[PDB]
């Protein structure tokens, strides 16, 4: 009777918190964190983190939900785990760090080897099915998470879909709680073997990485031949098998999580034959290369950049010439980025930089326009 | 007043056609071709194409339109002249032939230099703006045409959308044209500059391309890592941020729009630095390289292919090895298919062939699946 289950979550980060509020709206769930501090503050109804619709459940809601440092308390009698904690991949080495995942994995093996975990963090294509054989276990299935951080309860309560890594009658049992506390109705839902379910997201975000770098190319293009840019774009993206959104042009694709995930794809990619998928991360060097290159025909003294991270390869660029860069962003406290001298002062930024370079174009930047070099259209 | 107004067709082929059938609904159409038989058919209500919408509305409604030999009869007191004559583009040797079209440029603009043509036939980035400034003539303007052979008329009736490719009065009043005689209601509608308008089917075609080369690339690897291609695409176009159509693997894309270009759009990018663009082209070989690997790695003596473009890449390959191909394909009333061998007895391509290969999965090959090597998830 899925009516009286218990769900513990292992990790109070946006994933953790997330997937914990959701469920817990019909069932009893206990959060696991390692610091005192942010379980005190969970169990006084706060969020230890920026999420509005979180902190509003939790203070508002009747949800059965506390939190524990005490790994006992927590696992103990759990029908499934979900585990959410930090993993971190680095492109540079080609290596995934999962150290939270198996030390969770361990715990609750031995207080609770009947438990059934699920795991949320983001793991390496073949994790699981890995990690089963090496300890010898069968209560490990991946399911993909497509949250996004400030919004991660909301996309809970309204997901694209959900994907559970394994196709049998618990994975099934463990969908119809996520759906249960959903407000959308008749979310698609997908089951799939183990090492399938871990490579979803990797293709996904690299189909969103080419599609940018590709939208990026035919900007590289209409500037290279004097082409109104956004009239191509609109008429081709009026294809409905192509749409309009994913279509902006850039300093190239940025963010936390393309420039890596399509590293890590084509790394993935070491024996299997392919031009596309090395192409996507060449594509977004070239991009930058263009750019620069674009910025330093105009001869500028000092190039300025107004808000601030594709934007980053361009100062470095830059920098690379000697060319100073000052910065202007409020949101920034720091006195400096990458070495370069943050500007408070909007006017001087103005008058000192030669050329003006920003992924969006601005009201306050119209007097100045003359000198300012973006290649937005839509934002 | 456009309710009084005059067109032209000059070409019967599938666009010219649906054109004039579009438009004659509401306004006087006079269609120009050169073979009298085909002039004959046309007044005679008769299709000389297959169209199925063409036809019942050649024979069924009362259409505003009559056909000629004669330009004279056909471009006098024209307002607009649409140009849909035969062009070929030749990546081999990157020449684009546009002599139909100019010879009808000629033609109206001796006749009739106050008409306004409309070219609809493809031709290079950049011919128009060239053809007027080679010509010193002003009434020339490309509009894309978005029609697939044999629904040709159902597509100006339910178009996705509209695009002339200039930015005045008189491009929106041949737009509404357009508009007053299809069926779908609210049509897209965008006006460019020239060249801009020229380009974009080039990008959109490439763009198609793309994402068909990505997901064969997805099952390049699906195929080689032991895994199941279906379940890691339908999770990956679960997002809809990339959809689910158009991601069906195969051995490579085909037909014959896509890989001309492809490759006449990377010729425009002779001068511009890009990664995609030239990858998209590179990638349709690998993937054939990789499929043909696949079979080979069989030891078949005999390859059979089950229904007939990539495919032949395919054929190309194997016979490269001294293997035969036998084809089985009912449509084809050859006696060869670049050399190979026809066989219309089923049971008899069974035996014989020791790896059967299609683009499609079927019914009667389940009883030798156990040999069946296609790619196809959706078909």
């Amino acid at each position: 009777g899925s009516e009286f289950m218990k769900i513990t979550i292992s990790g109070t980060g946006y994933v953790g918190l997330s997937n914990g509020v959701l469920i817990a709206q019909n069932h009893e769930v206990v959060a696991l964190d390692i610091v005192q501090a942010k379980v005190d503050m969970l169990n006084q109804k706060i969020s230890p983190i920026v999420d509005k619709e979180i902190q509003e459940y939790l203070a508002e809601k009747p949800l059965n939900f506390r939190a524990t440092t005490d790994k006992h308390d927590a696992y103990r009698n759990a029908d499934y785990v979900i585990i959410a904690t930090p993993t971190d991949y680095d492109p540079k080495t080609n290596y995934f760090n999962t150290s939270t995942v198996e030390a969770v994995i361990r715990d609750v093996t031995e207080i609770n080897p009947n438990a059934v975990m699920i795991i949320k963090s983001t793991i390496p294509v073949g994790f699981t099915r890995d990690i089963k054989e090496r300890l010898g276990i069968d209560n490990v299935i991946f399911s993909p998470e497509f949250l996004r951080e400030g919004r991660a309860l909301y996309d809970n309560l309204h997901p694209s879909r959900i994907v559970i890594g394994e196709r049998s009658a618990r994975a099934e049992r463990f969908a119809d709680l996520l759906k249960e506390g959903a407000i959308k109705q008749d979310i698609p839902t997908l089951f799939t073997d183990s090492t399938e379910a871990e490579a979803i997201k990797l293709f996904a975000n690299t189909y969103l990485a080419l599609r940018v770098a590709y939208f990026n190319e035919l900007d590289s293009y209409a500037e290279s031949q004097g082409l109104n840019s956004k009239q191509i774009i609109e008429g081709v993206c009026l294809d409905p098998r192509i749409g309009n959104h994913y279509n902006n042009p850039s300093f190239g694709y940025g963010g936390y999580c393309l420039p890596k995930d399509t590293k890590q794809l084509l790394a993935n990619y070491e024996s299997v034959p392919n031009n596309i998928i090395a192409a996507i991360v060449d594509a977004n060097r070239t991009r930058k290369d263009f750019i620069a290159d674009s910025i330093l025909a105009r001869k500028p003294k000092v190039v300025g950049v107004y808000r601030l991270s594709s934007i980053q390869g361009i100062m470095k660029r830059i920098k690379a010439k000697g060319i100073p860069v000052i910065i202007y962003e409020p949101v920034m406290q720091e006195d400096e980025f990458f070495n370069s001298r943050v500007v408070r002062d909007l006017n001087a930024f103005k008058q000192e930089a030669d050329v003006i370079i920003s992924n969006r174009m601005a009201e306050e930047l119209a007097d100045v326009a003359d000198k300012v070099y973006t290649r937005d259209l839509f934002g």
